[PDB]
């Protein structure tokens, strides 16, 4: 019924809010100016850090500097989608496995849909929106760090382009994580009954929500198209990277070891 | 922080210490007890039956067994640090510092956990596939066999506290958040945590072990006793390190040990 849906919907949007440090409202409000230290260049880098725990010296070059603070920051998502996902009914109820397996394939696309809510045609905020790094830096580092940043300000400009909100986007990434066609998952059914109604919420949302954006229902699945692919040709660029190039403490890249 | 915030803690750190290590202390005693049919351990006790174990379950035998422990030492570690990362606030944490807490952390969780596998007569291996005779490691020669039996010690001691996998959940978190590990840089945020967690740990053995009085104390103590097991346990590597040119060690352990 409606009225399910629709408490399932708030029960989401409030957990969302909870689990994540700067929500994609107060993101636009920093970006449209409606301030931040930006960091457009190795000058304002210098001072940017000598004034962010990701790219702060424990690598010497900058490019591999930021890239690392790509994943470190990367790791806290994870941990951050972890907590939010134990507050989707019926999650905790899953097999144990399975609930690992649904994060494990998961975190990548969600990592990906959110980094969206911190970036526009221009650049992206860091440290809970207390620091904004340009697109025209991050594009411009060298060998393939450069074309590393990139296409994940090509995607966002498009995902923004549907101008979901947070009560959208917290059904939505409920629907990712029980996707009942990840690898090795051990009881299926389960989970396709949770993201059937997690589907028929978010389909019920974007009604109420935006009634003159005809089929967005359908334009936001079609984006699982652009994520599954994105988040593929992600995983064979690091892969590049880490033939051709980045030395850690052995520790460090077992914190880091699935990024 | 109020009892439904520290029960919900203790509820996250056991469901996350389940999914981070494969062989929990409730089946490892299920295995170690027995009365089953179906998950009864292969018994290695001396020369032929490692030879036949490593048939259904070459270097010198003390050497092959000590790469047997390395390994799973190697192994721990890994899960360890995933099981970390799950800590609220750890990752959190300046990443030096995440190093730091899990470069003097992990032993003793190790010597900690490894108990679980134990009794006085011997511990599990392969996954509680197998059990391997505490007599058989400590004839094993030169300085090796002396270097297995203080594992057994302390665990026969440890044991006596009958901790279950949801105790011990929150006390290894415990002990990984420490803010006496030389080298950290923000002591501060890491006793907010380890406050927390010791709140946590407090309720959780009231409520479980509700007639052990004084646990959480002696349960602490155990915390100082694992502080000198594991310096005995660096300077008897060492000494077998510079005596020994047939054991290398796994450049996780080796950075470790630094
Ligand atoms: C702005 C900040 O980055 C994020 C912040 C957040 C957040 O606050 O929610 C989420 C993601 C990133 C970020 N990840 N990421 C990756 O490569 C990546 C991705 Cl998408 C998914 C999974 C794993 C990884 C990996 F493990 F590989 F890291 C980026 C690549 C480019 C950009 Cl511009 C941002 C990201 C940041 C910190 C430090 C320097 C620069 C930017
Ligand atoms: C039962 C199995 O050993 C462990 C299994 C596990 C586990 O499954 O969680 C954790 C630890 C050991 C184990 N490490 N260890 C060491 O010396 C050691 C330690 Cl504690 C910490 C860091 C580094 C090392 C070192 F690098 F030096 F190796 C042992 C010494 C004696 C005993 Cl009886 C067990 C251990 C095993 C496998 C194969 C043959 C025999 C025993």
């Amino acid at each position: 019924e409606s009225a399910d849906l629709r408490a399932l919907a708030k029960h989401l949007y409030d957990s969302y809010i909870k689990s994540f440090p700067l929500t994609k409202a107060k993101a636009r409000a920093i970006l449209t100016g409606k301030s931040p230290f930006v960091i457009y260049d190795m000058n304002s880098l210098m001072m940017g850090e000598d004034k962010f725990k990701h790219i702060t010296p424990l690598s010497k070059e900058v490019a591999i500097r930021i890239f690392q603070g790509c994943q470190f920051r990367s790791v806290e998502a994870v941990q951050e989608i972890t907590e939010y996902a134990k507050s989707i009914p019926g999650f905790v109820n899953l097999d144990l496995n399975d609930q690992v397996t649904l994060l494990k394939y998961g975190v990548h696309e969600i990592i990906y849909t959110m980094l969206a809510s911190l970036m526009n045609k221009d650049g992206v905020l860091i440290s809970e929106g207390q620091g904004f790094m340009t697109r025209e830096f991050l594009k411009s580092l060298r060998k393939p760090f450069g074309d590393f940043m990139e296409p994940k300000f090509e995607f966002a400009v498009k995902f923004n382009a549907l101008e979901l909100d947070d009560s959208d986007l917290a059904i939505f990434i409920a629907v990712i994580i029980l996707s009942g066609d990840r690898p090795g998952l051990l009881n299926v059914k389960p989970i396709e009954d949770i993201q059937d109604n997690l589907l028929q919420a978010l389909e019920l949302q974007l009604k109420l929500n935006h009634p003159e954006s005809s089929q967005l229902f359908a334009k936001l699945l079609q984006k699982m198209t652009d994520l599954r692919q994105i988040v593929t040709e992600h995983v064979q660029l690091l892969q590049v990277i880490k033939k051709t190039e980045m030395s850690l403490h052995p520790l460090l890249q077992e914190i880091y070891k699935d990024l």
